[PDB]
């Protein structure tokens, strides 16, 4: 299983760690920080403009521009790392393909007018995630009667919906949205059940890093989360998620290594 | 449902329990260390007073007895943990049982003269660690190796609700063997017993991140992780609080899970 972008390749036989680069001197910072993460080893730094938190506030297409655009671009020509953008706007969507962005990550999934188009003409592979409502109230009261089920169905609707965009089954990505509309139990319930989404014949992705599903269930703040983080990120990748997004790069990439020794002397968990 | 019994108190084997390690190989401080392992969240203590490392110096009877039984003695009269002692010799393990040791824990299997009558004397929960580098099938011969000792244990009258399984990582066991066993570990569920597992620290950690001993924490919640995720019942660590919110991830995990075990 493969992902192809910008001419080179990524190879998803063993989880890669995407590094968080969020960037709402900033661009001097923003280049050192993908450094020590693709030091640590990170194959994917994820760089994002608009604050995708719970209430979050809007961000102007011009702003986001001047946050994402320079970042991807200096990353592109500095390294050979994969570089994904985290947007839900047609026009960042573009401009980011153009200095050289591998991977649309937009948890919206391409619901903005204009994105789903924007997206397919840039070839790129597109992450779809699943969010109940959007951040403004996703997190008031999240309610499901079956959240495994009523996810899947959302990735079977929206796998629809890109194909018929002529964005191919090859260039998709799955992500079950840990936090996105969804209280605690709802998130263990996802991760508990993550393998079975395998049945897409899909690269899985996750994102729980310092996530709430964590501090609620430690009781702690988003500085002391770190062994939860990796817990949860070895469930998952034991589970064969093929990318995991984090804050803590070098601690994650060891976590990796024991899970891919792990896999490689069995016959995947579920 | 599974569950030990010892000293009058029960250890509830329904969810992950972290082991700590107090190393005694003074009375004062290994107290201290007990009482912040257990403020961190573990609900069994280990100690050991002849050190199992390769070529540790091996000890007298009376030395043993004289590092071990004080901080057993005292730990139980302080604290509603549960106590595990690292032991080969049967005079400790009869000693440690009179002052309120929970659990035998004996890498060498109560191989020593002596040792198994000793056990089965203080009706105490037993663990079988395998220990021997190369296999045949390294996972068929730690289970036969366990089909082997459960029948000897039985035999001398320590029955099988007594008995838990150790796979001994690192213990004759290249990097090949103990991840080989570390992916088959809910196999060894078949038996119907507890699994304890330590991998804390460990050379199958240190060798394949090519780190030094102080630089394996993330490497060892992976391991712990994984044998939890497949079911095992404690785990043996140096740093519970890490380790212990680790599990509690595992469980509201397994919890949402209907086979509660990932194989
Ligand atoms: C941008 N972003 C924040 N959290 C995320 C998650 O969990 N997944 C993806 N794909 N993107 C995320
Ligand atoms: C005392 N000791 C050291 N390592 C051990 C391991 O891996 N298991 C058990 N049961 N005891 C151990």
């Amino acid at each position: 299983m493969k992902l192809f972008a910008q001419g080179t390749s990524l190879d998803l036989s063993h989880p890669h760690v995407m590094g968080i680069l969020n960037v709402t001197n900033s661009l001097i910072d923003a280049v050192k920080h993908a450094n020590l993460m693709i030091n640590a080893g990170a194959t994917i730094i994820d760089v994002g403009g608009e604050s995708t938190r719970p209430g979050a506030a809007e961000v102007s297409v011009e702003e986001e521009l001047q946050r994402v655009i320079p970042v991807v671009e200096a990353i592109a020509q500095r390294f050979e790392v994969w570089i994904s953008v985290d947007t839900s706007k047609p026009e960042v969507i573009r401009e980011s393909a153009k200095v050289g962005a591998h991977i649309i990550n937009d948890i919206r999934s391409l619901s903005e007018p204009g994105a789903l188009e924007a997206a397919a003409e840039t070839g790129l592979p597109v992450c779809l995630m699943h969010m109940q409502g959007n951040p403004k109230t996703m997190q008031e009261a999240p309610k499901y009667d079956d959240v495994f089920a009523e996810v899947n169905r959302y990735f079977i609707e929206q796998i629809a919906r890109c194909e018929q965009a002529g964005i191919a089954k090859e260039k998709l990505l799955l992500d079950p949205g840990f936090g996105f509309g969804k209280n605690l139990s709802h998130n263990y319930s996802l991760l508990a059940r993550l393998a079975e989404f395998h049945h897409f014949n899909l690269p899985l992705l996750v994102g729980m890093s310092r996530k709430s599903m964590i501090g609620q269930l430690l009781n702690v703040g988003p500085s002391e989360r770190l062994s939860g983080s990796l817990a949860c990120a070895v469930i998952a990748a034991m589970q064969g998620a093929h990318i995991i997004r984090v804050h803590d790069v070098k601690e994650t990439v060891e976590a990796m290594r024991v899970v891919e020794a792990t896999l490689s002397a069995k016959e995947r968990y579920e």
